[PDB]
């Protein structure tokens, strides 16, 4: 949905959400996810945490574990947080890549490559504001219903074929 038709997928209220980008490249850069936490062991940044893992684990004692409790936990997340960290930036990172592939395979949806900028579902993203004003997600589910997330990951609301259906305005089946 990369055509500012109506939205430029990075906009407040009528908007088509960024997930049009992300969760479809997400999707591939997740067969081989594990090769881009990879990344972060060699990332000047996040090594640092690896670097001193080892200095607090050099603590000897009982004192040990309490100084590498506080200390080490927080390298060891990072690097398992970091799959997300990098895996979210790889999708920015591949999503260029491979927009201009999709075209080819009819990947996504896109205005500028495949067919159009929005599905009904993506359309859907962009009335959600005008009927809720939230800046919301939309997908349609297994079972073919428009499942509105909110940014905390949660599904806080459904819509039905009317694609203006919202459990909180006036609009419900």
């Amino acid at each position: 949905g990369e055509n500012p038709s109506a939205s430029n997928q990075l906009i407040q209220k009528k908007y088509v959400s960024w997930r049009d980008a992300a969760d479809e490249a997400n999707t591939q850069v997740a067969a081989h996810e594990a090769e881009i936490k990879e990344e972060t062991l060699r990332q000047p940044g996040v090594v640092a945490a690896q670097q001193a893992l080892d200095k607090a684990n050099a603590i000897v004692g009982h004192d040990h574990e309490q100084a590498v409790k506080r200390a080490q936990e927080d390298y060891n997340t990072a690097y398992n947080e970091a799959y997300n960290t990098v895996r979210n930036r790889y999708i920015q990172v591949l999503q260029q890549k491979y927009i201009e592939a999709a075209k080819a395979q009819g990947n996504y949806y896109d205005e500028t490559a495949v067919e159009a900028n929005r599905t009904n579902e993506q359309r859907i993203a962009d009335d959600i504001k005008a009927q809720t004003g939230k800046d919301v997600t939309v997908t349609k589910d297994e079972n073919g219903n428009y499942v509105v997330k909110d940014e905390k990951g949660n599904v806080v609301a459904t819509v039905d074929k009317d694609g203006k259906t919202v459990k909180a305005d006036a609009k419900a089946g």
